[PDB]
């Protein structure tokens, strides 16, 4: 009875005709109230005579709320027609958003709830949804648009079209996006919009997996991607208006389950989540003209406007602030921004940063120009947020960046914990893989059979303690000095990633050792540690007898808790989709190596093709320079006549815009679109560089481009793989930028 | 003992030398820890030997926390030197932000707390603050900047300068904005930065007013503006490093008290708060090139980036949504945006809007182009957020917009409630004031002596009920029909601004009238009301005997609560600063009328001056066209030589950039800057329009501009005030845009 509008004929004699429109949220209910009492404007349509509304967004108080209005009995089983004819409504029709959230959450729980208790209602048809168009394309002529209920049904349409300069493509992911014209239009044919769920005897196991525990089988299920619906499946759905449970659950609620765990766990190619990749791409795009200081809320507003960030601002502001912190033992070891201001210190974990009204930010632009090179950002797959081009799917850096900066996730949802690796020990291994004159190039012999002779040990940069390997795990230690005059113990270095004030409180709470120490003061600097622990008198002789001299840990380093264990949970997201757990750090590096050399081969192949057709166009223009006298265009002022004349004298037609600036185009689109254009690389000249003193320029340009094409053709013939000698120069420029940044305190003066 | 670092010599024998740096927040404490243990890099500076730190997170647990570390006794009075020499520190030194918040809140409460209990400590000097530069200007040459502690001390500096093309002006409103170089630089001279508070025997009454109740005297105090410090006062403060309590409280904590009540109460010129004025100016700036659709979070990100909005996004998103709702009885009656989507309905108060990920927005551009005309946005005073030009101080519309759209504030902080006024009754009164042939132009005879013959009654648009005046107040009524067959009462119209679902719950809670009715169902449309109240049998004869037939209210309209009283609290903000309460709606209109005609006079005077110097420049160029033959500049290729030659032949030097585009410049800046420039309106020609076929163009342009100057000179000589005939045409275009919008449901097709 909460937000429930009762139908007129509900519970009476014609209660087998009624529907119960079950909307999620509260704006969907406003759309339904607009559509149901639409009036005399459509006589053949629904109304409140046979439709009632109830809200959702609640085994809770809400799922016991539709039971009270349908008259459902838990003890019944509803097998025959006369036994399920004592319900107060004919069916339920769900009204959810077309986005990742509504069809994953509300429909998924409602179907699982009906399958758990009354599975004979999904059979014979009682749970229905209604689906509203996703994409509408509007012509500049006619008023009735062309509508698509799935995105693949739009991709199969617009691929077969001409230039879409007269069409407006418009996406509708939520029910609050439909205008009054088109919400009036959807309630013309309300009955051609209601689909029915069915069972297929695989839904038993699939409802067992995704809902109701069994986390082992969910971890076995979410390892692969989200395979979208094929063409014959969508045609078979539209033919009979019946959708199976297993297709909707596999496609439309696996995708929610993967969307929820992809904003916590980072991709393993670049080490970023989705929001951090938005921040990096918006920072590359923002600071490209002038590298001027922007404040943090202004750069956050830029990223929200231009990279389509729709999850609040305080998450965005703390992600902008968190990335640019450079204290000892921070999350980023190679930050992508420069923190002009006060971004917090090591003592309370970066939580004492300034307000984002006051602090500023700017790019690194010597690190970020060299780690993520700009001529490979045109070869990466991108995401599309409602038809507009946002951030890429994944960057591929030069050096394996998922194991270089160490960070965890600040939640107890999913397990993820990375400790950094030695830069001097990843560079030796990468340059053993790439270079052929590097004497340890038998790495290939044990990159397959795992026979590993080069090491990867943890970072120990910005760390004055010790790291020791005890059997299987590494341990970090702190340092201390003892004054045997006035018995103050001075703590000078805590172990890795341990903030100071939480350490002080952890000594405060342990009462078995608070009964020895008297007073404790933190006189530390902003980046070093100096803690005085003043002990009670006659204490040092008996704390040795309480806390024993173990070989792994002496008497003081368990008295003051100066030992840390480096547990490491390596759970990552695949590029195509899924979840992968790795179990050593060698495997993350091995996976990274295959992907990067294919970007070297792709961008060299792309450059080779573009140089081919640049040379073709410039040779054609020089040939027009030679015999320009035999073309009296002064009386050929009609464009089609000069076009037909130039078609006779062997000149090729060229799409000159796509030759000058190939913008995110692939190799095959360059091959099949650059030869279909007009003759406006000749018939659009200034007639100012047509003389002799500019022909030498174009002959020299052809000379430079031909030499560069010979250079690219000898780069693609190398050993061990194409583009190898390009990638060593990139490694050297990266490590010079990192070395120039480490001895400037990452300010780059 | 909460976040307290004990000074090293505190409480001992040299405890008269120590300081207690009391920082607000937690980033200030990181700055102080960076500065105190700065090391051997300055030997003559503070350290932890004689300085301790304590935080001020917030008569509480924190103000009893500095008592415990200073050793303050409530019963003592601390009059003589030997009685205040038993404290554990020498003084307290406050470290607060230079912004509106820190110096208003934390210093204000700390000074009031010390004045309430130990007033003999402010005398003889115990409460000190620390002053950090506000503005630094950096030269492209030298490295040491020029520093300013007050803003007036910067305005008196930069006014006396030359062109600031080699200086970078940089503002520091918060303590987290100081870089490493300059936080190291401020701790060189730490002792030239600590100022001491003193009493002046007016602070007794001023501490009595602002702190500790007495809201009557605060309402009497905040009626005027915030008069900033004069030059001789700041020089007298810097001479002896003593600041009075009364100057800091009057200037720096009145300003916080006015900043807090200026984001709730709107200005009376335009009817907007500060955030809504940011949204309007950013919407005018965003949708100016192409009036496309932008989603609400993208337009919010634009306003945060370009108009300097620093108060979160959900306040901004709900203000963008409330600025475009157009249901019956909404806040805006003339919304400034067009709501492409679903922005909520009248039934639950417009709080059932869509998510701002999905809904879109665009400008009105026929209303907003005519109410706020674009050639007066260059004559309004603006605000400056850290040296950059944000939103104006106040718009001045055409029609008095504070009394046309009715809205309240959704809080119990300050009283503000406006009910709209009849458009047909404000237009008659404004056009009686402006026009001289309008026969009721004796409005001037009783705009002074208040003798009022034209009325202002409430709106009754989008309202099907009744409005009746009973003595002093207006009352709104609802409608109903009674079926004497099956005793359902059908409610068809609720009174003004009353949402439906809250009305239903208000009938549900009253148990003395729920004992008669038994069902109540809501079959309303999106914009009309239809509620069925199904009563128990034999009920209608006795509800007449419970609820009497008063002349003001019959038996049904107090049974169903269909009567509303129109209380109206008219509290507004002045343009200069302050709080004004008005007590009728005539007075708001009278105040608005004087301001608008001075903008007509200002923009006509501005246009007159610009046309004068445009005619001067174009006449000079035509004179150069005449005798261009007598200037052989072919061997005068040196620019200074041709400049000195053109200075001889009567040609005036003109700043041509400021003549072509006068950008926010006043009349006197046009008069004293347009005559000091170079001769590059002649010596920068294309030499393509120098021939005969372009001289006719410039002679015709001089003809048009001379006719327009005669038109402006006869507009400034009118009656009753200059620019009167310009303002009637604006009223007619406004009311045609409003009439074109009311019968399109404010979609403007």
């Amino acid at each position: 009875v909460d937000k429930y509008t009762r139908a007129r004929n509900a519970g009476g004699k014609r209660a087998q005709d009624c529907m119960l429109l079950a909307a999620e949220g509260d704006s969907a209910l406003s759309l339904l109230r607009t559509g149901l009492t639409l009036g005399k404007s459509n006589p053949s349509g629904p109304s409140f005579d046979f439709c009632g509304m109830i809200s959702l967004g609640g085994n809770n108080k809400v799922l016991q709320g539709i039971v009270q209005v349908l008259g459902l009995d838990f003890n019944c089983h509803y097998k025959t027609q006369e036994e399920r004819a004592k319900l107060r409504y004919g069916c339920i029709v769900a009204c959810v958003d077309q986005d990742l959230d509504g069809c994953g959450k509300i429909l998924g729980l409602l179907l699982a709830y009906f399958h758990l208790f009354w599975p004979q209602l999904i059979i014979h048809g009682f749970v229905k949804r209604l689906l509203t168009p996703l994409i509408r394309v509007y012509e500049k002529g006619k008023t009735m648009p062309v509508e698509f209920y799935y995105e693949q049904e739009f991709d199969a349409w617009a691929k077969k079209q001409t230039s879409l300069a007269n069409h407006t493509v418009k996406y509708y992911k939520g029910l609050a996006a439909h205008d009054t014209h088109e919400v009036k239009s959807m309630f013309k044919h309300f009955d051609n919009m209601v689909y029915t769920f069915t069972l297929d005897d695989s839904a038993k196991e699939l409802f067992h997996i995704y809902f109701g525990g069994e986390s082992e089988l969910r971890k076995r299920e979410l390892c692969t991607g989200v395979v979208p619906l094929t063409e014959t499946q969508t045609q078979s759905i539209h033919s009979v208006r019946r959708i199976p449970c297993s297709l909707h659950l596999q496609v439309d609620t696996k995708a929610y389950k993967l969307d929820a765990i992809e904003r916590q766990i980072p991709n393993f190619l670049d080490g970023m989540t989705r929001a951090r990749r938005k921040i990096l791409a918006g920072g590359v795009k923002c600071f490209a003209s002038n590298n001027r200081e922007r404040k943090v809320f202004q750069f956050g507003g830029y990223v929200a406007d231009h990279m389509f960030y729709h999850h609040g601002d305080m998450s965005l502001n703390t992600s902008i602030i968190k990335a640019a912190q450079y204290y000892p033992g921070s999350s980023h070891l190679y930050p992508v921004f420069i923190g002009i201001g006060s971004f917090g210190s090591r003592h309370l974990g970066g939580k004492d940063a300034g307000s984002p009204r006051y602090i500023s930010v700017q790019l690194a632009s010597e690190f970020i120009k060299t780690m993520f090179p700009a001529e490979d950002s045109w070869l990466l797959p991108y995401v599309f947020e409602d038809g507009q081009r946002a951030e890429p799917e994944y960057y591929v850096p030069v050096l394996p960046l998922a194991i270089m900066e160490y960070g965890a996730n600040p939640s107890e949802g999913w397990k993820y914990t990375t400790w950094a690796r030695q830069l001097e020990d990843i560079l030796a291994l990468v340059r053993a893989y790439v270079d052929k004159d590097n004497p340890k190039h038998e790495l290939l012999h044990y990159a397959i059979k795992h026979k590993t002779i080069l090491p990867l040990r943890p970072s120990n940069y910005n760390f004055k303690g010790h790291l020791k390997r005890f059997g299987q795990y590494y341990y970090s230690y702190g340092t201390y000095v003892i004054s045997e005059q006035r018995n103050i113990i001075t703590i000078t270095e805590l172990p890795l990633r341990v903030p100071t004030v939480a350490y002080i409180e952890s000594i405060k709470k342990s009462s078995n050792r608070m009964t020895f120490i008297e007073e404790i003061i933190d006189y530390s600097s902003s980046e070093t540690i100096e803690i005085l622990v003043k002990l009670k008198p006659n204490s040092l002789n008996r704390i040795v007898e309480e806390f024993k001299e173990t070989e792994e840990q002496d008497s003081i380093e368990n008295f003051l808790r100066l030992r840390n264990c480096l547990h490491s949970h390596l759970n990552f997201v695949k590029p195509k989709g899924g979840i992968i757990e790795f179990n050593t750090y060698y495997e993350i590096l091995y996976a990274w190596l295959p992907y990067r050399r294919e970007l070297y081969q792709k961008r060299l192949m792309r450059e080779h093709a573009v140089l081919k057709l640049r040379i073709i166009m410039e040779t054609a223009i020089v040939r027009y320079i030679n015999e320009s006298a035999e073309l009296n265009l002064s009386h050929y002022e009609d464009e089609k006549e000069a076009s037909r004349i130039l078609s006779e004298h062997g000149f090729p037609p060229l799409n000159h815009t796509l030759i000058i600036s190939p913008e995110f185009a692939s190799i095959e689109e360059l091959n099949q679109k650059a030869l279909q254009g007009c003759y406006t690389y000749i018939l659009s000249l200034q007639a100012r560089e047509l003389l002799i003193a500019a022909k030498t320029r174009r002959v020299e340009k052809i000379k430079k481009m031909q030499a560069r094409l010979d250079k690219v053709e000898q780069l693609l013939q190398e050993s061990p793989f194409p583009g190898a000698s390009v990638w060593l120069e990139e490694i050297d420029a990266v490590e010079k930028a990192i070395i120039k940044g480490r001895n400037t305190q990452w300010k780059f003066h």
